[PDB]
């Protein structure tokens, strides 16, 4: 849906280009985050908007619309607390239960994405945004693909701006991206979250990570991380795609554990 520029006010400062603004609705004004294109790069923004327009889930960032003026602009709902990794780095008092809660929410959004036959392809703590300390949304659908009705993976060709530390072995070895490869990414994300925003595989190059993983080595259990959560991380890092769980199983595992903690 195309938006009316004269109903949009932008802040002069930027968030990272992404800027805060306000979109006049009928009686209220909605605070928005606006991705603005520095003037086939057009087509990628449109691809991203095309994916977000098909998704409707509480744990996924909503698109408001696109506004063509001066620059091209993708207008989305605002998650005020920002990226998960940054938040947790600055808020080390956040408790295990809370982290469980937030990663469970991520798993619910990913369960839905899996059901909708979309692959995210850039799932990481940086692409989970906090509306509140108890409400997480998945963002950044720029690399995301809608799977064909007759296939369970997307085959890339030699993209190189790849977040290798979040990628499953089959992505690196065969360029095959599935909901199962997103599950691998989710394991890395979980590690990141329980590590309060630390980068994974610190100081390592991509090739060294691939080598570490091929030896069967995996990142260790974060300090204070419940062992059941580390076990779930290790399960996400199943080398063999076919044996690695889907998000239905991952979400169910987190759901039960979370409500075991709540009980
Ligand atoms: C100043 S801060 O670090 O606390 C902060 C950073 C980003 C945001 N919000 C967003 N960021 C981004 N994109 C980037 C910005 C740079 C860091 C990684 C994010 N994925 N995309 C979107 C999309 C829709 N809605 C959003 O709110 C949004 C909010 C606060």
């Amino acid at each position: 849906v195309y938006l009316d520029r004269k109903l949009l006010t932008l802040e002069d400062k930027e968030l990272g280009t992404v800027k805060k603004g306000y979109y006049q609705m009928k009686k209220v004004v909605k605070t928005v985050a606006v991705k603005i294109l520095k003037n086939a790069l057009k087509d990628e923004l449109l691809a991203e908007a095309n994916v977000m327009q098909q998704l409707d889930n509480p744990y996924i960032v909503r698109m408001i619309g696109i506004c063509e003026a001066e620059s091209w602009m993708l207008v989305m709902e605002m998650a005020e607390l920002g990226p998960l990794n940054k938040y947790l780095q600055q808020n080390r008092h956040v408790k295990d239960k809370n982290i469980i809660e937030l990663v469970h929410q991520v798993s619910m959004g990913m369960k839905y994405l899996e059901e909708s036959n979309f692959v995210h392809r850039d799932l990481a703590a940086r692409n989970v945004l906090l509306v509140t300390q108890h409400y997480a949304k998945i963002s950044d659908f720029g690399l995301s693909k809608a799977l064909r009705a007759d296939e369970n993976y997307y085959k890339a060709q030699t993209h190189g701006k790849w977040p290798v530390k979040w990628y499953a072995p089959e992505c690196i070895n065969y360029y095959k991206f599935s909901s199962k490869s997103d599950v691998w990414s989710f394991g890395v994300l979980m590690w990141e979250a329980f590590s309060y925003g630390q980068k994974p595989y610190r100081g390592m190059k991509g090739s060294e990570v691939t080598a570490m993983l091929e030896k069967g080595e995996r990142m260790g259990c974060p300090a204070g991380c419940p062992r059941e959560m580390y076990d779930l991380m290790n399960l996400c890092w199943t080398y063999d795609v076919e044996n690695r769980p889907g998000f239905a199983a991952v979400e169910l595992r987190l759901r039960n554990y979370y409500y075991d903690v709540v009980n």
